[PDB]
């Protein structure tokens, strides 16, 4: 007996395309994050060229249309040059990224002044993200409390992080955050297996209190998010080792895994890959859409998943319970037993829909 | 220019059908419903009959799905003696309601062994929702934690009781809360204007301190809800007045206003009374629906909306800044400018769409 889930989001992929295509491309990772049981992804800006400004974007829009096999939101990237310019496709966009550590990226803000101009001059209603580790997260909470709004953390890795997160909350402030499964999963105790070059992420792989702290403090996380941040194997093992794990084929079957093992509620999940994130990025409902799994069947993550170009997956060889039988996607069927079946280009963007717009005071 | 918003949910009205129908019918309160730019409504069951069994569950559902014009789910109420024997309808009610306190409802549970076998035996899937008071909240959170899973607050009104559930909240407790526009908007300074019958409600008005805690406090509520509460004049005026005010046609006007006056934002209003209703009772979208509200228009409430057979209201002489003009259902015009046109027996009942059935593991 199968049970059936809405369309899954996630609000935090690198899908490569444009100018990293070997790594993936619009098409192989919508196949993949449709084999993972999401129907709905949220593109992060840090592609070659990034999404920057308004040719960039519209750029990636197309190549998005035409590859996309589920449905999509494009971010657009803070820059040191950009604030102040977006104000004419910021709608149009899933939210603005903010980079603000070192990581895959070259969108380095190396000013707080530069984080406060973002602040001031992005339209009020629309999603902020913030790339912010350890102190970076207080840091970026006062600029927006100094500026009056809300942001939103991506992947929460460490217990530090998640207990200033839980005090901000006390508080009443208007912070959300998002926890990767490799934070939940993985920790130092598996970098001997892993290597330093396949073992490489940002923000780095926590100490066994960090994971249990994560799990402890679940009430606090709002969402999950794969951070699907896919390289070749070559490239994971080579001189300069980029930071980042594939993940969108592997996340939910690593979380019906504990489910079933009660660490979490089925609800628990839905809330943290469905509801928050339409609530926190104002994103439009599917119709006739869902998702099957199959909560009794065991098997064993093998060497690589079979539709990331990334070609490698750092959790090989841990025991899941759990997979996703079929994807239906807007009255089509999507997947079915490690099949895709529905052609690059069907996705759509849902910053087109007219419920897919945020609303705003006139 | 209008500002189009999702398709707004009440989680708690009392729609007096069947039984109570000079008060109000499903066709009535439906109508009120639209008016106030709420598309989907949760009814709950303290009707004549009240809604406690399989039998009466059935009659409510036809009479809902022939006299209704907005969506809606059903509320089943807890008695005395039910525990155990709602196995198999659980899931096509709204969620469970347990009356703690003294209100308009015979429902009384008179002991907390019976709170508890409620929430040992309910499907621990769907969920519940507690009138609760005072240190009742306190001692049903209790009961919620012996069992191990979440409860809603139905109508917060006092300082004491947001101060409380924000403390289980930071010690990371499933709860969740609701609160009417009448105890943000109203409070014992209006009660001489109102006189002892017409103020009769339950929870009681609160002291402008209640009022500011409230306000202040709003990063802890999670829903707003009318509780919707329609007696004729006659009774209110008359030797034993039955507690509850009708709310629907002045809900969102009233909070319009806030928004207008910086008091919340418009997103904020937006997860109150979208977002949050839809995760907390599993609620699915309407497809092709919205609401058009304008935010300039500046109007006095009077002494009676046109649509509840209430045929009375508090907030007569309040100035309001803000008004719904258009609202669409599931592809219908059903409201414009004062004028109801979908009929009775247009809306539904979200239950039976298979989107709208509560997940649960098998
Ligand atoms: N997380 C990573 O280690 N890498 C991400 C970037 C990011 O999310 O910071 C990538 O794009 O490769
Ligand atoms: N709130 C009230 O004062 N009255 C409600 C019942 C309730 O919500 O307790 C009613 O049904 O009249
Ligand atoms: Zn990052
Ligand atoms: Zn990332
Ligand atoms: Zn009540
Ligand atoms: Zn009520």
């Amino acid at each position: 007996k199968l049970v059936r889930l809405p369309g899954l989001i996630d609000v935090h992929v690198h899908l490569r395309e444009p100018g990293g295509t070997h790594k993936e491309d619009f098409a192989s990772g919508t196949a993949a994050a449709l084999a993972g049981g999401i129907t709905m992804v949220c593109a992060m800006p840090n592609t070659r060229p990034p999404i920057i400004d308004a040719p960039a974007l519209a750029l990636a829009q197309k190549l998005a249309e035409a590859g996309a096999r589920c449905d999509f939101a494009l971010f657009l990237g803070a820059s040191s040059e950009n604030a102040g310019t977006l104000g004419t496709v910021a709608g149009s966009a899933a939210g603005l990224t903010l980079y603000l550590n070192e990581t895959f990226s070259e969108l380095r803000l190396d000013s707080v002044v530069q984080w406060m101009e973002h602040f001031e001059t992005w339209p009020s209603h629309l999603p902020i993200v913030a790339h912010a580790e350890q102190q970076t997260v207080a840091a970026v909470l006062m600029v927006a409390q100094l500026t009056q709004r809300s942001v939103h953390i991506c992947h929460v890795a460490r217990k530090e992080e998640i207990l200033l997160i839980k005090a901000a909350k006390a508080r009443g402030l208007p912070v959300t955050c998002e926890v990767a499964p490799h934070h939940l999963f993985l920790s130092h105790d598996d970098l001997e297996r892993l290597g330093p070059g396949k073992g490489e992420v940002r923000p780095e792989l926590g100490s066994r209190q960090d994971v249990e702290a994560l799990w402890e403090n679940m009430a606090v996380i709002d969402c999950f998010a794969s951070d699907h941040a896919p390289h070749t194997l070559e490239e994971k093992c080579g001189s300069r080792p980029p930071p980042g794990f594939p993940g969108l084929e592997t996340m939910l079957p690593l979380l019906l895994t504990a489910v079933s093992e009660g660490r979490l509620s089925l609800d628990d999940l839905l809330q943290r890959l469905h509801h928050n994130p339409r609530r926190i990025f104002h994103l439009p409902p599917q119709e006739d859409t869902y998702v099957e799994v199959d909560l009794e069947h065991e098997w064993t993550i093998p060497s690589h998943m079979p539709f990331s170009k990334a070609h490698w997956t750092p959790f090989e060889g841990q025991k899941v319970k759990g997979t996703v039988r079929r994807v239906v996607l807007r009255g089509e069927v999507a997947y079915i037993d490690g099949q895709v079946l529905v052609p690059p280009g069907y996705g759509q963007d849902v910053r087109k829909w007219p419920q897919g717009a945020v609303p705003q005071l006139p």
